[PDB]
C-alpha cells in the first residue's frame, strides 16, 4: 500500500484585486481542511499598488498551515501589493530570473517596514522597495535576506525549504518544515477566476 | 484520496548502472499502481548503449512512462533519444534538445522505434544519418514528441486526456491526471556516489 504529508500548490498570476483574496481564501482554505504540510502559492503579481492586500495578508497570517510564497515562473515578478503578500508570508521562494520590490505613503513604509521585522527579513531593504523603487533578483534578494529560498521548481524548493523554520508563527508555534515524506497536490483556477481574468 | 503520478530524474550518461535506476523508479510505480511516472531526463550522451536493455524495461513496463526531457538545458541524446522514442509518451520542456548531440542496424532500430509508436520515423533515421537536433517546437511540429510543457504541472495538464503512443500490457492507456498526487522520487545514494565515481 502507501501514504504521506500533503503539500498544494495553487497559482495567482495577474493584477490583484477585491477579487483576489477571495481565491486566496479558497486555497489556503482547502490547505487548512486537508491539514496540509503547507501550500505553496505560485505567484506572479505586476501592478496597481492595491490594498485588498492586507485583507489577503491577514489572511495568510492567520492561516492554519504554512502558506509558501513562491515567485514563480522565471519572468514572474512579486511588485506592489505581490512584495506585501509576499514579506507577510511563511517563507518566501523565488525561481531564477523572477524579481521582488517595486515594478518600474509614509504609512505604507511604516507597513513594509513591520511585515519585514516581524518575520525576521531586512527591513531596511523592505523600505528601500518604496523609497527607490528597489527590484531585486533572487540572489540578491537571497543575499540580503529578503527571501528564503531560490529554487527553479517545486521539487528544488521542496528540497531547499525541507527542515527551514517558519518566517513567522502558524497559529502561535513556529513551524519546522517536513517535505520528508510528501504528496503534492496541485490546485487549479476555478471557473469563475477563469473568467474574472480575461474580462481584465 | 486520488491517483498517483511519481516523478524522477536521470541526468548524465548513460551506463550499464542506469538500467539499474529505471528499473528502481519504474518498479516502485508499477507497485503503487501509479496513473504514470515520469522520468526527467537529462542525458548529454555521446554514443553509450545500455539503452537497448531500458527500452525493453519501458516497453514491458506495467504502467505508461512519460519520457521528460527536463530541465532547460537539458539534452536527450542518443542514448537518450532511443530511450524516449521507446516511451509511452514524450514530453520536452522548451531550451532542450532531443536527437543527437553536438549504423545500417541503429537506424532500422530508431526507425523501428518511432514506427511502432506512430512518431515520425523519417526524421528518427535523420537523427543517426544527419547528426540533426530538435527543438520542442520542431519536435514537436516533426511528430517526434508529445507534448512542450514548462514544468511537471503543465506536462499533466496537456498530457492529461491523452492516448498512450505505444500499449501498456496490451492495452493502449488513456491518461487520466484528474484527480492526481505527485510524489517525487530522490535518486539513492548508491546512484549519487556511483556518480562522484562514474565521472
Amino acid at each position: 500500500i502507501l501514504a504521506k504529508n500533503i503539500v498544494y500548490v495553487a497559482q495567482i498570476k495577474g493584477q490583484i484585486t477585491s477579487y483576489t483574496y477571495d481565491q486566496f481564501d479558497r486555497y489556503i482554505t482547502i490547505a487548512e481542511q486537508d491539514n496540509a504540510e503547507a501550500i505553496i502559492i505560485e505567484l506572479d503579481t505586476p501592478g496597481g499598488r492595491a490594498d485588498a492586500m492586507m485583507n489577503i495578508v491577514q489572511r495568510i497570517q492567520q492561516s492554519k498551515i504554512p502558506v509558501i510564497i513562491y515567485v514563480y515562473p522565471p519572468g514572474a515578478s512579486a511588485a506592489s501589493a505581490g512584495t506585501y503578500i509576499a514579506l507577510g508570508s511563511h517563507l518566501i521562494a523565488m525561481a531564477p530570473g523572477t524579481s521582488i520590490g517595486a515594478c518600474r505613503t509614509n504609512y505604507f513604509i511604516a507597513y513594509i517596514k513591520s511585515l519585514a521585522q516581524e518575520s525576521g527579513r531586512n527591513a531596511t531593504i523592505a523600505e528601500e522597495f518604496i523609497t527607490k523603487d528597489l527590484s531585486l533578483t533572487p540572489e540578491e534578494a537571497l543575499k540580503y535576506g529578503v527571501i528564503e529560498v531560490v529554487a527553479r521548481d517545486i521539487n528544488e524548493l521542496l528540497k531547499k525549504s525541507n527542515g527551514m523554520k517558519t518566517k513567522i508563527p502558524v497559529n502561535g508555534r513556529y513551524v519546522t518544515l517536513n517535505f520528508t515524506n510528501v504528496e503534492v497536490r496541485y490546485l487549479a483556477p476555478s471557473f469563475k477566476d477563469k473568467l474574472i481574468s480575461y474580462i481584465t
